[PDB]
C-alpha cells in the first residue's frame, strides 16, 4: 500500500534522517487507551486474544521504513502474542486510581518502533483477582483513538469467544490499505474541484497562528513532548455543555471559540487560523477499520466586530459548518495555500492544535462476555516525557454525554518552559468560565 494521505501530511512532520530517532516515525509517537476491567481474567487467553487482534487488523502488522527520504509500508505476518502482567497491589480505591495513573505515565513515557513488530503491545495491572487496568499503547501512524476503541472491543469480545463466554459475532472489518486506496479514488472526483477552489478563497492570505516559544528552534535542545493533564470541573463542564444547548452549537465549538478568545488577548490577531484535527470517519464502511484517518483541518475564523462571546462561537460554527463541508484531506489542500504553514518552522514560534477526541460515544460501562470494561478518560497526572508531538502544542479535549471532559496541554519541551503552558492552561480556563457565564457580554 501506499502512505495514507494522513501519513503524507505526518511526512511533512518527519524529523529527517540525521541522527535522532524522533518526530512520528519514531518511537514515541504513539496512543495510549486505558480500560478499566471487571471481573476474573485469563491472562493465558487474553494474551492470545490480543494475538487474535493483531492478525485481525493489517495496520497493526504494517510497518514503516525509512526508503531514501520517505517511509514505505510494508504488511509483515504477525509475531508472537505478548502480554505484560503487573500487579499493582490490593489497595483502596484512590490509590488504584492513582497507581493506575503512574502504570500509564510508565507506559506512555516507553518507545515503540515503527520499523518492525508489534505496533501494539499490551500491559495489564491487576489489582486484585476482579480489578485491573488494561493498557494499550499503539504506534500513532497505526492507530488513531476511535481506532483504540475498536481494539479493545475485538479484543475483549474475541477473548470472551476462546473462554466460551456468549459474545455477539464481530463484523468483518474493512482493512486500511482498502481505505488507502478509497481516499485517493475519492480525491480524484469533481466535488473536489469545487473544494480546492473554495478553499483557495477561504484561505488566501491565511497564516496559522504561530504561539512564540520560549526556547528557540535554532538552540537545538533535544526533542521532548510534556502534557499537562486536566479535568474541566463539573459546573464548568454542565455550564458548558448548557450553553452549547441552547445556543444550538456543539461544545467542541464552544471550546474552541474560548481559545480563539484566549489567542486574540495573547496575540492580538483578529483574523484566526487555528487548525483541528477532524476524526476523517465520515465513510461508516470503515467504522471497524484499525487505522489512523484523523485529519488536519484549518479553520479560519474572523473575530473582527464580535460584540460578544456569543457571536464568537456563532461564527465559529459558520466556520465549522463550511470546513467539515469542504472538508479535504490536508495534504491535498495544502498544494493551494502553501504560505499557510509559515510559523511552522519558525525559529520563534510554533502552531498550535485544538480538537476534541473523536470515539465512539459510550454510556457508562460496556460488557463482553464475563468482564465489564470502561475507558478511563480523566486522567489528572501530568507527563513530563510522554508520547512526542512532531512539531507544535496540542490541546486535546474528550467531551463525554455525562458532560465531563478531560483534556491535554501538551508541547515540546525543547521550544516551551512548564510554568508557560500551565499559566497558557490556567488563563484558557478562566477565559471560558467568564465566556460562558456571561456569553452575551460586551467585550
Ligand atoms: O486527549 C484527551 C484525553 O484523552 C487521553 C486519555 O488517555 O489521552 C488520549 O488523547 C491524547 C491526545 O490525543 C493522546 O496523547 C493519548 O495517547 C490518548 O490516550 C488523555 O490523557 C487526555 O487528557
Ligand atoms: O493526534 C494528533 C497528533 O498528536 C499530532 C500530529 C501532528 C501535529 C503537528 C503539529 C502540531 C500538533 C500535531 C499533533
Amino acid at each position: 500500500p501506499p502512505l495514507s494521505f494522513h501519513q503524507e501530511f505526518l511526512c511533512m512532520f518527519d524529523s529527517g534522517n540525521d541522527g535522532a530517532d524522533v518526530g512520528p516515525f519514531g518511537p514515541m509517537y504513539h496512543i495510549v487507551g486505558a480500560w478499566r476491567l471487571t471481573g476474573g481474567i485469563d491472562e493465558e487467553t487474553l494474551r492470545e486474544a490480543l494475538g487474535d487482534v493483531v492478525v485481525r487488523h493489517e495496520a497493526l502488522r504494517t510497518s514503516l521504513v525509512r526508503e531514501g527520504g520517505t517511509h514505505r509500508p510494508e504488511i509483515l505476518p504477525a509475531g508472537p502474542a505478548a502480554l505484560e502482567v503487573r500487579d499493582l497491589g490490593d489497595v483502596d480505591e484512590s490509590e488504584r486510581v492513582r497507581r493506575g495513573e503512574e502504570l500509564l505515565n510508565e507506559v506512555e513515557s516507553t518507545g515503540l518502533s515503527v520499523r518492525e513488530l508489534p505496533l501494539l503491545r499490551a500491559v495489564l495491572g491487576r489489582f486484585d483477582q476482579k480489578d485491573a487496568v488494561l493498557v494499550l499503547i499503539a504506534h500513532h501512524t497505526a492507530a488513531d483513538a476511535w481506532a483504540m476503541h475498536v481494539i479493545a472491543r475485538d479484543l475483549l469480545n474475541l477473548y470472551a469467544a476462546r473462554r466460551g463466554n456468549p459474545v455477539p459475532p464481530l463484523p468483518e472489518p474493512a482493512q486500511h490499505a482498502e481505505f488507502a486506496r478509497w481516499e485517493r479514488e475519492a480525491a480524484e472526483a469533481p466535488r473536489v474541484a469545487v473544494s480546492k477552489e473554495f478553499w483557495r478563497k477561504r484561505l488566501q492570505g491565511a497564516r496559522i497562528i504561530g504561539l512564540e516559544t520560549d526556547i528557540p528552534r535554532s538552540a537545538g535542545l533535544p526533542k521532548g513532548t510534556a502534557w499537562q493533564r486536566f479535568a474541566v470541573r463539573g459546573e464548568l463542564a454542565d455550564a458548558v455543555v448548557e450553553f452549547s444547548r441552547a445556543a444550538k452549537c456543539s461544545p467542541f465549538m464552544t471550546m474552541f471559540a474560548a481559545y480563539q478568545v484566549l489567542l486574540h488577548r495573547r496575540t492580538g490577531e483578529l483574523d484566526i487560523t487555528v487548525p483541528t484535527f477532524s476524526g476523517g470517519r465520515n465513510n461508516s464502511r470503515f467504522e471497524d477499520t484499525v487505522g489512523s484517518f484523523i485529519n488536519f483541518l484549518p479553520l479560519r475564523t474572523d473575530l473582527s466586530g464580535c460584540a460578544s462571546f456569543r457571536e464568537v462561537v456563532l461564527r465559529t460554527r459558520t466556520t465549522c459548518g463550511e470546513a467539515f463541508t469542504h472538508e479535504l484531506p490536508f495534504s491535498r489542500l495544502i498544494p493551494e495555500v502553501p504560505e499557510l504553514m509559515a510559523s511552522a518552522a519558525s525559529d520563534n514560534h510554533q502552531i498550535s492544535v485544538f480538537q476534541a477526541v473523536h470515539a465512539p460515544a459510550s454510556e457508562g460501562p460496556e460488557q463482553a462476555g464475563d468482564l465489564t470494561y470502561s475507558k478511563i478518560w480523566e486522567r489528572q497526572l501530568s507527563q513530563a516525557e510522554g508520547s512526542d508531538i512532531p512539531d507544535g502544542v496540542l490541546w486535546s479535549i474528550h467531551i463525554d454525554p455525562s458532560g465531563s471532559m478531560a483534556g491535554s496541554l501538551g508541547y515540546n519541551t525543547n521550544r516551551f518552559k512548564d510554568e508557560t503552558m500551565a499559566a497558557f492552561l490556567a488563563d484558557y480556563l478562566d477565559v471560558l468560565e467568564n465566556a460562558v457565564a456571561r456569553p452575551d457580554a460586551p467585550f
